């Protein structure tokens, strides 16, 4: 059909979420219709919703979930928390499937790093990249231990035949530093850098964030992704 | 040759020099001879001396550097802005052969976490532990996170036939939290947790360091580890 991206990342709050939704602005914004997967949703006590903040923030409509835990926790603790299995493999991969369509990027978010578990048993996002023949971008932080972090995580794709797409710094900080400038080169020896996003930007209103996305990605890569 | 174990961890700052020190007095007190080797050390330039660290709360007496740099970054990058080199994959390989008897258990001090390069181009302490053919232990948080990290550490140990030695989480927090206890849980099913050092116990002086670190790890684990 068409094109098919996991977001994941080499952690917790690396900016996956806002990421999605900054790729996913620029990609409307080239014309391009995107659906968001987001299978399984936690911390939903606090008040999380990624799929929201996407909708919110980039204006995607078609935004499919499937399982939500108020724990802010990985999937399979908050589930264990809340006396609730996970749902499966199956659920998450035909759903994903039914989602893509040719000319639409459908962005498929998981949860914490990219060997968490979503779906019982014991599978991550990248058996679910495996089976919908999706390609990885990887988001990573420009914080000191970040090489190592996306080297495993670089390697752990490669290990199953899934691509990279590349990284995104999900937070660029303002000013740099001596750490963040050399790491920010060396990601970049490591992996095409499609983006480096603004710290701070996932509290802007819909039209701020519209144009920091259209400025961060490069309109050529986002284009050809059709 | 002996046994050599290289101690690395899932990332910067999660106590792999403290672990070090804490096998390392643990392996001392069960009759074994230590030695510790750090082959890249940055941060001189605030101090930062993790042979040092071990001789002091371990008391070990054997410790062997070999790349020094002043900035508290990456080897790669402490070594590119005092405008030196890193060390060559052999000199490393070579500083821990000469330590390597039988009979001693040779501990060697990674650089923050598993990948980081140690030696151009872009040689890892994994790379080291084939060479050298150590079993690698690996130093974790019980911080959210810490699972997709120690998983896909112990996945890059096993595609090069590293063996895992188990795991310790460096700093362990009394009493826990629901986080906490579910990470030591989930992490003790995913490989060997060997211990759980308590919070703050690099600040404990020479004879409660040692009294800490003999109760952290099974006696009988230690003294299996070179026969
Ligand atoms: O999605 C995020 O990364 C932020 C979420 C929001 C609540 C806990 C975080 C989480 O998901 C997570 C945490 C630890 C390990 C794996 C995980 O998936
Ligand atoms: O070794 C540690 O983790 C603590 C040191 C103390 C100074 C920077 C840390 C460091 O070495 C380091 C950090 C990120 C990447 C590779 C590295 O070697
Ligand atoms: N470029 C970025 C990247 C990330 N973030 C912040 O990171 C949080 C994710 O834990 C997000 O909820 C958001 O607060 C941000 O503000 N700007």
């Amino acid at each position: 059909g068409g094109t098919i991206l996991v977001v994941t990342g080499t952690g917790t709050g690396v900016g996956k979420t806002v990421v999605c939704a900054a790729l996913a602005s620029a990609a409307r914004q080239a014309g391009i219709d995107v659906a968001v997967c987001k299978p399984v949703q936690t911390g939903t006590a606090r008040g999380d919703d990624d799929l929201a903040e996407v909708g919110r923030l980039a204006g995607v409509t078609q935004l499919a979930g499937l399982a939500r835990y108020p724990q802010p926790m990985a999937p399979a603790a908050a589930a264990e928390h809340a006396g609730m299995a996970l749902p499966a493999r199956d659920q998450i991969v035909r759903l994903i499937a039914d989602l893509d369509r040719p000319g639409r990027l459908t962005l498929v978010e998981g949860a914490g790093g990219l060997l968490v578990e979503l779906a019982e048993p014991g599978v991550t996002l990248r058996d679910v990249a495996v089976d919908v023949a999706a390609a990885a971008l990887v988001v990573v932080t420009a914080d000191l231990g970040t090489l190592n972090h996306t080297k495993l995580t670089l390697e752990a794709l490669a290990a199953q035949q899934v691509s990279c797409a590349g990284l995104v710094i999900g937070s660029w900080p303002d000013p740099p530093g001596l750490v963040a400038a050399s790491n920010r080169s060396a990601l970049a020896r490591i992996a095409m850098v499609r983006a480096a996003l603004p710290a701070g930007a996932a509290s802007l209103d819909a039209g701020d964030f519209a144009a920091m996305s259209a400025a961060a990605f490069d309109r050529n890569w986002v284009a050809g992704l059709v």
